[PDB]
């Protein structure tokens, strides 16, 4: 599967996936500041990207960041996804249903069979509708004292 | 917390159960523990790329050398682990060592100033990783896996 995809054109611009791991941190800072997000330090941001099996784009070029998932992975067996963000302005369009498409896709074709996440109570529908599982057999997610 | 570390020297003969967060297994001594405790063959090649990408490799050996626990961890870095793979030879188990292996793993994650800290657990270890400090689903966040088959 390409590193970069169109995944649609409108007329008024085309929505770009890419998993080349093409991210500018204060570009990711902004997105993250519009959700809401508190501000961590961008070297920390930095070491976080370049230490993720996938960082997977979506980008607004008439290139604008609206979009952004990322996995870590031991290459082998497991991933974790992470981050699974879009842009206010560009929610409700299918275009975090296609990422995170996207992203399942890669990691399958890595030959990665385990593919999890951890969702917020929020959005764990959200996650269903793509064929993500909560609990399976049981089987429960946790934190070591979490700070939430 | 250093590298390498005894956790108890014990008699029988003498025995040390030795930590260690170096992260060199051997690959051969991993495939035969995990089949010790009943876990499918897994091909070299993955478990070996699987150690190799892990942030965290973590043993238990002992010398009178021989592999006797495990746990590693996948992580970002910066923010986030996952821990995996956790197990003890069943002939070990029921001594602490669980416990003692995992406490070393938390604190090394710890040290390393990895906040968030995370793990998938079957339900018949979940109170084992309750009684370490992990709570299940915090503000009702759900662990979910990709069509699993388990
Ligand atoms: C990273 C993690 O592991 S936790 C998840 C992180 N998410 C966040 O908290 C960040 C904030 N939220 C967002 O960025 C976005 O709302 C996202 C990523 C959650 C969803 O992306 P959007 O672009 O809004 O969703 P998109 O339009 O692609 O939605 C597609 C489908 O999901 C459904 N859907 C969307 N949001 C939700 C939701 N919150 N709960 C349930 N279903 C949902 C839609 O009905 C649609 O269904 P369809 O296939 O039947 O049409
Ligand atoms: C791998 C993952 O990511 S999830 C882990 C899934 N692993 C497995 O199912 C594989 C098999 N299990 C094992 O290898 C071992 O049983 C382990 C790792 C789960 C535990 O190791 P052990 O060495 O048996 O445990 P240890 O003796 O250290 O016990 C620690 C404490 O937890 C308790 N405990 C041990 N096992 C369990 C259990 N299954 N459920 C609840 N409590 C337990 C013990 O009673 C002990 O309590 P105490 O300190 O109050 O006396």
């Amino acid at each position: 599967l390409p590193e970069e995809l169109v995944l649609l054109e409108r007329t008024l611009e085309q929505i770009i996936f890419s998993s080349a791991g093409d991210v500018n941190v204060y570009d990711l800072q902004a997105l993250c500041d519009k959700v809401g997000w508190p501000r961590r330090p961008l070297t920390k941001i930095a070491a976080s990207l370049r230490n993720s099996y996938l960082v997977a784009t979506l980008h607004s070029v008439t290139k604008q960041l609206i979009g952004m998932a990322r996995a870590t992975s031991d290459h082998a067996f497991n991933a974790t996804i992470w981050d699974v963000l879009v842009d206010p302005s560009y929610q409700g369009q299918g275009l975090g249903k296609a990422l995170m498409e996207k992203v399942i896709r890669t990691l399958l074709q890595r030959d990665i069979s385990n593919i999890t996440l951890f969702a917020d109570n929020k959005v764990v529908d959200f996650y269903k509708n793509l064929g993500f599982e909560a609990d399976p057999q049981g089987i429960k997610g946790m934190f070591w004292y979490p700070r939430f």
